[PDB]
């Protein structure tokens, strides 16, 4: 239940450390002094990942007026928006210090629809803060993973975010429990055998 419970985790940081790195490719975008054109091309291509956990992202520049790149997968790149700059994800990370990662709560997307966390990160151009870099996560596509992967080593298990709220339950009477904190942020899980 130990090891089986860190095994969990190591298996289940994939996705996220993954939804990370395409992140800092978003920030990367952001910061390459591209003109609009040549974005839309490599951000449809990001996306274009096969499968995963992300569902919807983009980048939100500061405003003055608006001119949002925002793309999902159902890929198709959303109109509305067009102000998020008052927007939960965003402010959490304006001006904030390039490299430091905002989760979201758990919540629903108005424009999408869809039950999801949303990631965000500052990018800057010439020592100037200049928009908002977000990644938009599946619970569903998270739930089904977590689910898998824990029935495939025999456990149940009860992730929370670093709010303490029950992101999924699987599987989860006299029993043992392990508790395992894991990452940057502050996610654990609690595991018993299944």
């Amino acid at each position: 239940l130990a090891l089986r419970a860190e095994l969990l985790a190591t298996q289940i940081r994939e996705p996220l450390n993954n939804s990370i790195g395409v992140l800092q490719s978003l920030t990367s975008i952001g910061k390459s002094a591209a003109d609009k054109e040549e974005q839309e091309r490599m951000l449809r291509s990001l996306f274009s990942v096969v499968g995963g956990v992300i569902i919807s992202g983009g980048l939100w520049p500061e405003p003055n007026r608006y001119d949002s790149l925002f793309f999902n997968k159902a890929v198709d790149q959303l109109s509305s928006w067009n102000g998020y700059d008052r927007e939960s994800w965003y402010l959490a990370a304006e001006r904030e210090a390039e490299g430091l990662y905002f989760w979201s709560p758990v919540y629903v997307d108005p424009y999408t629809r869809v039950e999801m966390i949303t990631v965000s990160t500052p990018y800057y151009r010439n020592g100037q803060f200049a928009g908002v870099a977000t990644v938009n996560l599946s619970l569903e596509s998270l739930i089904q993973f977590v689910a898998a992967t824990a029935e495939q080593y025999n456990l149940g298990v009860n992730l929370k975010d670093a709010f303490g709220v029950e992101v999924v339950s699987h599987n989860f009477d006299n029993a043992l429990v392990s508790y395992y904190s894991f990452g940057e942020f502050n996610w654990q899980i609690e595991v018993v055998n299944a």
